[PDB]
């Protein structure tokens, strides 16, 4: 599972 | 599962 | 499952 | 399942 | 299932 | 099932 | 699992 | 598992 | 496991 | 807007 | 907006 | 916005 | 925003 | 923002 | 932001 | 920010 | 920031 | 910052 906060 | 916050 | 917040 | 918020 | 908010 | 909000 | 805070 | 704080 | 604070 | 998939 | 996948 | 995958 | 994967 | 993977 | 992997 | 891997 | 690997 | 490897 992947999470990116931009 | 993938989540991207832009 | 995929979620993108733009 | 896919969700995109634009 | 797909959901797009524009 | 598909939903698009424009 | 991966998390990136930008 | 990987975490990057930018 | 890897953690980078930038 | 609201969507529910049952 | 709100989406729920059941 | 809110998404829940059940 | 909030996402929950169950 | 918040993500929870269950 | 918050992420929890369960 | 907070991450927890369980 | 905080990370916990369990 | 804080990291704990359990």
């Amino acid at each position: 599972n992947t999470v990116t906060f931009n």
